[PDB]
């Protein structure tokens, strides 16, 4: 049997998993909740078999991988059970393809994960990894850097004509980002080369920019004026309307202080259609609110 | 001057760290984020000084720090801003200090910080103890262990005529525990040691009794039968009624498979009134529910 259970489907990292499998001939099963949402059935007609069950379920989960070759393993932090459960989760999908003898596990970290960042989130993602390489199931390790994705909810607003990135950073950091198309193309690319990506961990990302480039890339697709603006740490830590503030703001301090370091050169050798920032762009159409 | 700034005042562990140094003859002050309250009157009525501040808020730190020879600093996770907010918190005390000019801090962390448990809110502190070294702000840390004091509100209740603990612990696990109040004990005589105790990190217990035995205490104390039941670790993961259920769900979990790792006897040698789990039960006169 050569499926793939795809966990967090129906999500940005998962959901570009399924389009890079499905691409490259590999059956892919999905994880979901509730197989009836929009969704759900949107996979189906991707020609993707749908799967009940739930990362806090590990009943569920063991069933989810009955007679699977592999497993793509992602969980999220921004839910009511928090750090804690995506922590959870982590080792339950790690024990159940233990229990259930999955032959490689393909699980998406993060950049830093291994360089004691403290950032809450990043350790939590460590110790998942600690926990599948404990274990011995064949495990791959994607540790993706800043999705260019995030941009499509949080980009730039128009402020008296000109377009204004503001982000908690200063004008100098240099920040790295990954297309989430690309974390896809890269787990299905395990899968189908083991003897290159098992016992691998890679560091993901296309392109490295400031925030005063991010601003010009907007204001030159825009064809608007655009600049950069810093945001204080402890404003953006207090911001009402961002999930997981703290968090989030420990984050870009360290993005501030130390930051990813992945090598896109090399990346981009294994994949030569690895994505830009002006490709993410231009592939999702972006336009000004 | 000698006066120690107190954080967590009306906590449990600043607490009993102000009337450990109150015995001492230090004179303290005590950060409060609203002095108008019962707690906050009773300490400025035992002779404390209050000033008002926020963990969240730098300028005040700063200001509650002015002139102060030490501080005592502990933050608390179940919040709001959760995780994040701990971590953020505790790097701001580190932050006032080295801007104020504090000669002396004592931060207390968890036993095991230092040993890599995965544990989020045990991270959250190792994150704290490195920038303080990173500083170079002189340093205690205090790493307590279970706290005897989480019995009061979580004791056994009776089931049929016997006291039952129910913990996510084997019956073969060991634990070990620390009264608050001793705490207190070592922050003070930290201050007034720092030959001893400037650069050091100590882990803190008086007793360590596996579940079957912390219901013999119970059982003995108010002469009733007592049993230990195991708790599944799922089960309280998603326990309602347990604030971050599934964070203390991992701490749990690192108690059977890790655990902490205090010299009991040579914390009793160094401070022969360090209380036992029977100690602490006869000193708070616990009653049968
Ligand atoms: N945004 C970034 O820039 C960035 C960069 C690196 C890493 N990450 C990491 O990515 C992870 C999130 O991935 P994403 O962006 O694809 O998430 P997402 O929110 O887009 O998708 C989450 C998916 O998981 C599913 N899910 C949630 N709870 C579930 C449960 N209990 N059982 C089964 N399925 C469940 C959701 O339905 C959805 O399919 C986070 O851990 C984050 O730290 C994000
Ligand atoms: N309970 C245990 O067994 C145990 C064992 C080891 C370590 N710990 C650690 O102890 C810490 C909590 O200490 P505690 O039990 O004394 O806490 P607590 O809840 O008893 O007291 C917290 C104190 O902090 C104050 N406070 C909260 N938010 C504040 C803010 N924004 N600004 C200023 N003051 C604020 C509160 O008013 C109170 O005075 C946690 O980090 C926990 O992980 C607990
Ligand atoms: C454009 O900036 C964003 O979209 C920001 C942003 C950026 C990241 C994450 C966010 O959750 C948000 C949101 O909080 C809105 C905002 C503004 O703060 C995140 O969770 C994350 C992550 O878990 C792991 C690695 C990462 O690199 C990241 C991020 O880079
Ligand atoms: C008797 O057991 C308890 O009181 C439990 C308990 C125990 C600990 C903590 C709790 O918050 C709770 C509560 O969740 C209720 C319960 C039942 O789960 C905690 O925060 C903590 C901590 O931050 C640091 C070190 C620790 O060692 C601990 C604990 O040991
Ligand atoms: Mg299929």
């Amino acid at each position: 049997n050569r499926t793939i259970l795809v966990t967090g489907a129906t999500g940005t990292q998962g959901g570009a998993t399924v389009r890079a499998l499905l691409a490259r001939g590999r059956p892919v099963r999905a994880l979901v909740r509730d197989p009836g949402t929009d969704a759900a059935r949107a996979l189906a007609a991707a020609g993707v078999s749908l799967v009940t069950g739930d990362l806090n379920d590990q009943a569920s989960l063991r069933a989810a991988m009955a007679d699977v070759h592999g497993v793509f393993s992602v969980q999220t932090f921004m839910t009511p059970g928090g750090l804690g459960a995506e922590l959870r989760q982590g080792r339950a999908v790690a024990d159940a393809a233990a229990a259930t003898g999955v032959r490689h596990v393909v699980y998406s970290s993060v950049g830093g994960a291994d360089r004691a960042s403290g950032v809450p989130h990043f350790e939590t993602k460590w110790t998942i990894e600690r926990h599948l390489r404990s274990l011995g199931v064949p495990t791959t390790v994607l540790r993706p850097t800043f999705f260019m994705d995030n941009f499509a909810a949080w980009g730039p607003q128009a402020v008296d004509g000109t377009l204004v990135v503001r982000l908690p950073l200063k004008p100098q950091t240099r920040v790295q980002l990954i297309a989430a198309e690309d974390i896809g193309v890269f787990a299905a690319t395990a899968f189908d080369d083991p003897d290159t990506y098992v016992g691998a961990a890679l560091e993901l990302a296309g392109d490295e920019l400031t925030g005063p480039e991010l601003a010009a890339r907007f204001g030159e697709l825009a064809g608007m004026p655009a600049r950069f603006e810093e945001r204080s740490l402890d404003e953006a830590a207090a911001d009402p309307w961002i999930p997981y503030s703290h968090e989030i703001a420990v984050m870009f301090e360290w993005f501030q202080t130390d930051g990813y370091a992945a090598d896109i050169a090399a990346l981009r050798a294994r994949h030569p259609g690895l994505r830009t920032f002006a490709d993410w762009l231009r592939a999702i159409g972006w336009r000004v609110p």
